[PDB]
């Protein structure tokens, strides 16, 4: 199998983790999806000691606690797993720590998390946290460099990665330092299109489309993966893969990036 990068975020509050790995290319060539994201655990905020945490809703933890029956399954078979950490609308964001060490604090139960669990990195979506909300600062020009050089700090060796998206994404250098080559991909938030994302980061790098699949039409699917190819760009997210026989819609993007069809369990 050789191509573009494809990505499955999967909504675990409602579908099984293990619904990923069960699609395969027709040509004996390995998994459609190489990369399987966790949505989501979230930026929470406790008022009375002004600081955000890493907030994991029972749904979330129960994949986390049966992670050798719900992720492991999908690493064994050569598919990266990465947690994603969404705003929640309680004001603390990723563009909102107020200092150094409290990105830095945030930072650490992010990679403790990939730690205990045996992920494979962590992705940031910054949408919902609703920043302003208990008291809180609005977006400030150092908070996100602090967390992301903190996280990639902690953990060298994983992928760190950001949905274009938010006050978050266009604050990318501060001091001295541009956190950009400290991302591993970097993707197109709105499904159904095609929109390559302003970080300064390589085209393989980068996933200007986004899909949903089950909401998204074959031959947008189809297309937007015909143009992944065309421009020089190495990643495809999709979004939403549920329990259902999705082997047409995945298809539909693997004929284009591999040149395959898929087939599934």
């Amino acid at each position: 199998k050789q191509g573009p990068t494809s990505v499955a975020y999967v909504e675990v509050n409602n579908n099984s983790m293990l619904n990923v790995g069960k699609y395969t290319l027709a040509d004996g060539g390995g998994n459609a999806f190489d990369v399987a994201v966790i949505f989501a655990a979230n930026i929470n905020y406790d008022t009375g000691t002004k600081t955000a945490y890493l907030h994991f809703n029972e749904n979330v933890q129960r994949v986390l606690d049966n992670a050798v029956t719900q992720i492991r399954p999908l690493q064994q078979q050569g598919i990266k797993v990465l947690l994603s950490v969404l705003g929640n609308h309680q004001g603390a964001g990723f563009a909102n720590f107020p200092s150094q060490q409290a990105a830095s604090a945030f930072a650490k139960q992010l990679s403790d998390a990939v730690a205990k669990y045996g992920l494979d990195g962590v992705d940031f979506d910054d949408a919902y946290a609703e920043y302003g909300n208990n008291g809180t600062a609005q977006p400030n020009d150092s908070s996100f460099v602090h967390l992301v050089t903190a996280l990639r700090a902690n953990m060298p060796d994983k992928i760190i990665s950001l949905y274009n998206i938010g006050p978050a994404a266009s604050r990318l250098s501060y001091g001295g330092v541009d956190v950009s080559d400290k991302f591993d991909y970097a993707w197109n938030p709105y499904y159904g299109t095609w929109q390559v994302p302003g970080i300064a980061l390589p085209k393989a790098q980068l996933s200007p489309a986004a899909v949903e699949i089950g909401r998204t039409s074959r031959s947008t699917v189809a297309d937007l993966a015909r143009r992944t190819v065309d421009e020089g760009y190495g990643v495809y997210l999709t979004y939403n893969l549920d329990g259902g026989d999705r082997t047409a819609d995945v298809s539909a993007f693997t004929r284009e990036l591999y040149g395959s069809e898929a087939v599934r369990t």
